[PDB]
């Protein structure tokens, strides 16, 4: 309940778990990510210490004790929590989705510029702050790359948001930026339909679906044709032809 200057409170999110924490001698609330030691965590920290943008969470301090089994990362609190939960019977309106998607674009553009591939973009990792804007959270599985892009081979992140080129049975190499774009696409889809476009309780089937099922649109809710086009481009199963962030930024539906 007490970590030096911090007073741990209830859980607000959940690898590991996040709790509301009160900072005495500062008299302010913070978000405390608590992890039980049971080098990735130090890569997350390294990545975070390098990020400063209004649409990305902000690491404030790390409490590591070789003696203690627990490790704590304190972040500035993004008070309103997840923009939405999936699934949900109450999707967002187009205008709401565009608003948030714009923040997501700004944040992703920044992360890619800083040579960071998030690898876990989804509605639940987009927290709404005091001013109503989104902040990308949970870099627990992100990668840092040198060069123009990342050349990856590992399969990490949330199943329903994984890109098809990362689900080969042969462990092939694939581009990193395109992975985030694909996840942004599944995310925009969730924004207005209230559920993922590819589902299956059997992992290997989901993989097959993500890789082979053609994108389908529920006739209800009804969405503008330009939005269906944007989503279709972001969910292009071929990485080489999938729309890139610079283009998304200038798409009719986004600038509309
Ligand atoms: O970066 C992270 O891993 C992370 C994960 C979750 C949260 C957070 C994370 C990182 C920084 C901040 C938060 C955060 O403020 N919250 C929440 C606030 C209200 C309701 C739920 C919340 N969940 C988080």
């Amino acid at each position: 309940v007490q970590l030096n200057q911090y007073t741990l409170k209830d859980e607000i999110g959940k690898y590991g778990v996040v709790k509301l924490a009160y900072n005495e001698n500062d008299n302010t609330y913070y978000a405390m990510k608590v992890l039980s030691k049971k080098e990735q965590v130090y890569q997350e920290i390294a990545i975070l210490k390098k990020l400063d943008h209004p649409n990305v969470v902000k690491l404030v301090e790390v409490l590591d004790d070789p003696n203690e089994d627990h490790l704590y990362m304190v972040f500035e609190l993004v008070n309103q929590g997840p923009v939405m939960e999936v699934p949900t019977l109450k999707p967002l309106s187009e205008d709401q989705a565009r608003f948030y998607f714009q923040d997501l674009i700004k944040g992703i553009e920044y992360l890619h510029y800083q040579k960071i591939i998030h690898r876990d973009i989804k509605p639940s990792n987009l927290l709404v702050g005091e001013d109503g804007h989104i902040k990308i959270a949970d870099f627990g599985v992100s990668n840092e790359f040198k060069g123009s892009d990342a050349l990856l081979s590992n399969t990490v992140g949330t199943p329903a948001f994984m890109a098809p080129e990362s689900l080969s049975e042969t462990r092939k190499i694939f581009s990193g930026k395109a992975l985030d774009v694909w996840a942004m696409g599944v995310t925009l889809y969730c924004f207005v339909f209230g559920q993922c476009p590819f589902m299956d309780e059997r992992i290997m089937c989901l993989h097959s679906k993500i890789k082979s099922q053609a994108l389908e649109f529920p006739d209800q809710p009804d969405i503008a044709e330009d939005l269906k086009d944007l989503i279709t481009r972001m969910l292009d199963k071929n990485p080489e032809s999938r729309i890139v962030v610079p283009e998304i930024k200038l798409h009719p539906w986004v600038t509309r």
